[PDB]
DNA sequence: TGCGACGGTCTGACGCTCTACACAGTGCCAGGGGGAGATAAACGAACGCTGAACGCTCCGG
């Protein structure tokens, strides 16, 4: 299931790849510990195999990944509800969620509301986070990265 | 009640100046009523314009 010299998405942090894989023990327990890092933070991350799908882990999605998103990310008749406080609320459960889709249709709907009517300055940190960590999930998921997986979105985003 | 002691309470604790200085860890947006501030009009008065008019010294045929 998990090998040495991949890449695996972890959540919070985007795509990351693995190092090797360690013997550490936890409470005087053994554990088939893997270990991994980001060049974003700039922290290592070590989680175990037994529990890997427990965390919520996820492997890199192939063609069948990009084609659901693009069909998403156009999806036609979105609504909200007109409290901005459910939303607001919703918004970051559906980003914990993990799900690449429900990500798609998050930035996608808070994309379209920055346009139309320019919310505020504060939920823009959380929109650049989002949009920085879609960009490094679709760097491995389309095959195009850095300033070429920028480049894809600033022409389908409309 | 008389006793001590235990206790809280309270106060200052000589004097200026050469010198002398400043001060820090935890949300967010939409709707709505005031008032300052730009716009064009408007009430009122006087400020110009029309040369005209009152009246003198004037060179004058």
């Amino acid at each position: 299931t998990f090998k040495v010299g991949d890449t695996v998405v972890y959540p919070h942090h985007g795509a990351a790849l693995i190092e090797a894989i360690e013997t550490r023990q936890i409470k005087g327990v053994d554990k088939t510990y893997l270990v991994l890092k980001v060049a974003q933070g700039d922290l290592t991350v070590r989680v175990p195999a037994d529990n890997a799908e427990f965390v919520g882990v996820r492997d890199v999605v192939g063609q069948d990944g990009l084609d659901r998103v693009f069909e998403v990310l156009r999806a036609p008749y979105a609504e909200e509800p007109t409290n901005w406080s459910r939303r607001y609320k919703a918004n970051l459960e559906k980003l914990a969620s993990g799900d690449v889709i429900k990500v798609a249709e998050v930035v996608r709907d808070l994309w379209r509301r920055e346009r139309e009517r320019g919310l505020s300055a504060g939920e823009k940190r959380m929109l650049a986070k989002a949009r920085q960590i879609l960009v490094s999930e679709l760097a491995l998921a389309e095959n195009t990265n850095e300033d070429k997986a920028e480049a894809l979105l600033d022409e389908v985003l409309a």
